[PDB]
């Protein structure tokens, strides 16, 4: 109906509640989101100033028969900020609180807030640090329901795993507080906005054990294909052997040519050289151009570094956003990659890659670590023995190509056989869903054996449907 709007922003009006719609003025800058892909078209916007307006808007969707959707910092890549068309969306960034209890260690956070001024606050009063993503502006709610694995988690875990408790309010108005153990807050670890509106969250906190730590650059530069898969299958041996500590990170970029990478170490700085030289060795053998470059930073010059000047600014710096399409795989530490899939998987993005109309981004981040004591039946996304994660992307130079889904779906197609060949079952990353899969794709990818124990939670605390307001939502049994 298109007279949906107007009840609903009457029904907001009436509780007190600003709001806007399509007629409103302020209408395109309230509908901005990093995906510019997509297109957001809700039907409305709340903008409740605290919990029980929260509530009234709750009710005000149920009234007009539409879904409710909450709104972070707009990060979503698959334009979840806003959903499905049609949404009453509700706006949270009034809900910006941030708590540190110095007896438990915890740090409390608001259904709103950034990452900046989430970690600055935390350093800034107690010199402690939390795992996060790699960016100052993104929400730390949205992005720790969906993994939001960092360059600290090989050794201090993902911002999903170091939760502890999550106060949801009910599609009914209901507030609970979801403690770790429960089925509540497990669902929430994967599949958080499928349950209720998060109006704060508790997280464990850590110490950093030096007050310096390490940025470095790996560079190998133009390889065969089979030298640069021979390269990859190197780094790979040792991340699994006893020569890699926990306290490292490497990203290894899907751009090639050029072969090479970034990484971070977390352990004692004159540490480095030593922890990184069995894997120089090797590569040494592979190809003579093998380069490493490293800077010693203090902690809080490092994490700005890493996550952006809006790690100093109140609300975690700018949004930023292009056009792009994102697929995503993950894999195991029960199925470390052969030369050849190594190969096929270069081959068949970036290295073929031959667009003008879009420019290629794709990268691989070494996971492991500490994910080696995690099940898959742990947490809703089934991340347990995770090895490696996998991004392979493009942003177009104008708008979005009508044949780039295809195009890129296409490129990587081949090395998703080659992991089922070798038996592997495929895997994805929620922070980085695939907005072009099925029910039967992403519910396996994500989810796996955990989807059935989903739904049925989803039933329980849900039973309207009132949150499934994406694409990937949890369906009712
Ligand atoms: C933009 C961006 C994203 C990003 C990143 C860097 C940038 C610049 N770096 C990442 C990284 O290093 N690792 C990673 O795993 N993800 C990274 N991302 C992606 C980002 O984490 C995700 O896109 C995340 O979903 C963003 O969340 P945010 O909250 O900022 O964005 P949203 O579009 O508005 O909302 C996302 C989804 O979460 C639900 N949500 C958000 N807040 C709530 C509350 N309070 N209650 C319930 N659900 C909530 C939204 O409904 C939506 O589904
Ligand atoms: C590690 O990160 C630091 C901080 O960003 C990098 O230092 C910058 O280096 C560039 C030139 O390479 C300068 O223009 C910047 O002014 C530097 N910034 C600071 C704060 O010093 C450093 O290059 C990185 N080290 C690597 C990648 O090995
Ligand atoms: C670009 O790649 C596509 C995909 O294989 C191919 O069909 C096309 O011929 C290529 N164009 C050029 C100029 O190489
Ligand atoms: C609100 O919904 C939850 C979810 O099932 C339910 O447990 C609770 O009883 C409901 N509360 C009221 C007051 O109806
Ligand atoms: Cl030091």
């Amino acid at each position: 109906a298109q007279n949906k709007a107007d009840v609903i922003s009457k029904c907001l009006d009436d509780a007190g509640i600003r709001n806007v719609i399509d007629t409103d003025s302020s209408w395109a800058q309230e509908t901005v989101m990093f995906q510019k892909r997509l297109k957001p078209d809700p039907e409305a916007i709340a903008f409740p100033e605290n919990s029980d307006e929260v509530a009234s808007a709750l009710k005000c969707a149920r009234e007009s028969k539409v879904k409710a959707n909450a709104l972070g910092p707009a990060h979503s890549f698959q334009g979840n900020g806003f959903g499905i068309p049609g949404n009453l969306v509700i706006n949270m960034a009034a809900f910006d609180e941030v708590s540190y209890d110095k007896k438990s260690t915890l740090l409390t956070f608001g259904g709103g807030t950034h990452v900046g001024p989430v970690q600055k606050y935390l350093w800034d009063t107690a010199g402690r640090h939390v795992p996060h993503v790699r960016g100052a502006h993104v929400g730390v709610t949205g992005s720790s329901i969906g993994g939001g694995f960092g360059t600290t988690s090989r050794y201090l875990g993902t911002p999903m795993d170091n939760l502890v408790e999550i106060q949801y309010m009910l599609y009914n108005g209901t507030i609970v507080n979801a403690k770790k153990g429960s089925d509540l807050f497990w669902a929430a670890q994967g599949a958080g906005a499928s349950f209720g509106i998060i109006l704060s969250t508790k997280t464990k906190t850590f110490k950093p054990q030096f007050d310096k730590a390490i940025n470095f650059t790996l560079s190998m530069g133009d390889l065969t294909p089979e030298a640069g898969a021979k390269a990859l299958v190197a780094i790979q041996d040792y991340s699994l052997s006893k020569d890699c500590p926990d306290t490292w990170a490497f990203r290894w970029n899907i751009m090639a040519p050029p072969y090479d990478g970034t990484g971070y170490f977390y352990g004692n700085p004159s540490s480095f050289d030593s922890v990184m030289a069995p894997l120089v060795k090797k590569l040494k053998t592979i190809s003579s151009n093998t380069a490493v470059k490293s800077t010693v930073l203090p902690w809080w010059d490092l994490e700005v570094a890493v996550a952006g000047p809006g790690m100093n600014q109140p609300n975690g710096g700018a949004l930023g956003g292009r056009s792009f399409y994102t697929q995503s795989l993950t894999t195991t530490t029960d199925h470390p990659l052969t030369v050849k899939q190594a190969q096929i998987l270069f081959e068949g993005t970036t290295l073929a890659f031959n667009r003008t109309d879009m420019t290629k981004f794709g990268y691989m981040d070494l996971w492991g670590g500490v994910s080696r004591s995690i099940k898959d039946s742990d947490t809703a996304y089934a991340h347990g023995k995770n090895l490696w994660l996998i991004r392979w992307d493009a942003n177009a130079i104008g708008a979005y190509p009508s044949d780039g889904i295809s195009y890129m779906r296409a490129s990587i197609k081949p090395f998703e056989d080659s992991l089922v060949k070798g038996g592997a079952k495929l895997r994805g990353f929620v922070n980085y869903a695939d907005t072009e899969l099925t029910e039967k794709e992403w519910s396996s990818r994500l989810y796996d054996g955990n989807f059935e124990r989903l739904k049925q939670i989803k039933a329980r605390y849900d039973p309207e449907g009132l949150f499934i307001n994406h694409r990937q939502s949890i369906p009712l049994p």
